[PDB]
């Protein structure tokens, strides 16, 4: 019993984190086999950031401009290139702690664990969702760039995020490990802003199933609705549309609790129209939307 | 910017988790050097749990009635003993991944990271506070016993919790690593229940300081309070008394923000009176009490957003 926001165990990722220095800038890199991946903005001066020509700025760099440290050991850089917004530094030593891994790009609504790092040293772990506006609500200070997000599946680490920057509202933007940004953001000092965000409807439903699994049932009611009518309500309340695919993905939780998704949708419709009447759900006075259906199943089932 | 419940990186503890089997029961153990620590209830049948005599149950066991598995490898048990409510199994192999560590018994209000495990395999990591009523609000299923809680300030793992059982309200009870329960609980099936809990006042204050550090002041007011008047009000909302020790501990956060501790106490009094008027603080619509002053200093910028 209980229901908590839970991160994946971070040990397999900890053993991949290194410090990357270029000139006066230090941030974090990810060392997998004999390549270190880090944000390409590491190469830029302050002035360069106003309008960087990364093709040219990288041409002006050589292996010698990069220092990589794994603990107390200097790794010699023997090659460099870029893939999109990620810099790749080939080093003379393969990481002996490299896990089985994949680079996976995630979709809005999906969650992942972040291992926040400073100076190549892991500092803390938390759970994040990719928001519909392609930002994440992380917790990052200066020096955190190159920290990564990931999921684990059996023995395989799926890396899905590398941290690049903080937007004016204090939310965070970054790339997949192939260096493609999430959202319409660029690694340039220019005016940029988080778009208006919305609530992840399928995740709120998943969390209402979690609440039922954990014995909190007060919001259940005799009514059902249609997918069409529910989506009219969602749109009014700045919730994402619920698709038939979402209904299918909620199938396991629906089967475990015995509550049809469109039955639960009538609960959520009433909560949006009426509020919580001073009550809480799973200890919360807000509807929580950073648990996926899989997150709920994983935690209510005890997968390792 | 941002503020999240943040656990310690779990790798140093993952390398210590093993599976312990006794008869038909499997749960987790903590392997440090050549000792595996686990809950002594592993030796009990379900019927034994009404009125166990652990001395009499344990004398009937041999080393070879315990199986310990580290990944794919069986470790041979070569000794056992009981210390309070923990069983210590001596094994034939020292753990080569043993971190620098210590054992610490914590006070109510203190936080730690929990590595929830099943069958000796880590499942997930999350933060918990030791509640005033000596329970924790975890997420544990059957098979989670022997999961541990810890902090890793400055490269040394301080183990402070081992999971033993769930109470009727769904909150969790366990021991320090010397096997002494937190609170009045026992490893026996009794009518024991969590006492009415209270809110950890010093932690709520710490979190309001975090909110100011991160740029928000809406909840401040023009008032101050005495410490005694603060406690007289706060206890009416089932908040813990604030002591002068707590005031001292909040001093660095007070210094960074320029808000006197008793001025932040006046803010909290007003929040308890008024609610949030549809606003949030650090993304929460309720007051959060599972961040310590130390936790805030650990996570937040040393530079306030003025
Ligand atoms: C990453 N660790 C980090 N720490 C601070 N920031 C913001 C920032 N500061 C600089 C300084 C220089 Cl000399 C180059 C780049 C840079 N950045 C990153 C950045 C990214 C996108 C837009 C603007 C700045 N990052
Ligand atoms: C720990 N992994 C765990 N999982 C389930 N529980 C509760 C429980 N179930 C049993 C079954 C048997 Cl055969 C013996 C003991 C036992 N316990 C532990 C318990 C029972 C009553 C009071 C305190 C602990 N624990
Ligand atoms: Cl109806
Ligand atoms: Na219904």
């Amino acid at each position: 019993s209980g229901f908590r926001k839970m991160a994946f165990p971070s040990g397999k990722v900890e053993g991949c984190m290194v410090q990357v220095t270029c000139g006066t800038t230090t941030l974090n890199g990810l060392w997998l086999d004999d390549v270190v991946y880090c944000p390409r903005h590491v190469i830029c001066t302050s002035e360069d950031m106003l309008n960087p020509n990364y093709e040219d700025l990288l041409i002006r760099k050589s292996n010698h401009n990069f220092l990589v440290q794994a603990g107390n050991v200097q790794l010699r850089v023997i090659g460099h290139s870029m893939q999109n917004c990620v810099l790749k530094l080939k080093v003379d030593t393969a990481n002996p702690k490299t896990p089985k891994y994949k680079f996976v790009r995630i979709q809005p609504g999906q969650t992942f664990s972040v291992l926040a790092c400073y100076n190549g040293s892991p500092s803390g772990v938390y759970q994040c969702a990719m928001r519909p506006n392609f930002t994440i609500k992380g917790s990052f200070l200066n020096g955190s760039c190159g920290s990564v997000g990931f999921n684990i599946d059996y023995d395989c680490v799926s890396f899905c995020y590398m941290h690049h920057m903080e937007l004016p509202t204090g939310v965070h933007a970054g790339t997949d490990l192939e260096g493609n940004f999430y959202g319409p953001f660029v690694d340039r000092q220019t005016a940029q802003a988080a778009g208006t965000d919305t609530t992840i409807t399928v995740n709120v439903l998943a969390w209402l199933y979690a609440a039922v699994i954990n014995g909190d049932r007060w919001f259940l009611n005799r009514f059902t609705t249609t997918l069409n009518d529910f989506n009219l309500v969602a749109m009014k309340y700045n919730y994402e549309p619920l698709t038939q695919d979402h209904v299918d993905i909620l199938g396991p939780l629906s089967a475990q609790t015995g509550i049809a998704v469109l039955d639960m949708c009538a609960s959520l419709k009433e909560l949006l129209q009426n509020g919580m009447n001073g009550r809480t759900i799973l200890g919360s006075a807000l509807l929580e939307d950073e648990f996926t259906p899989f997150d709920v199943v994983r935690q209510c089932s005890g997968v390792t």
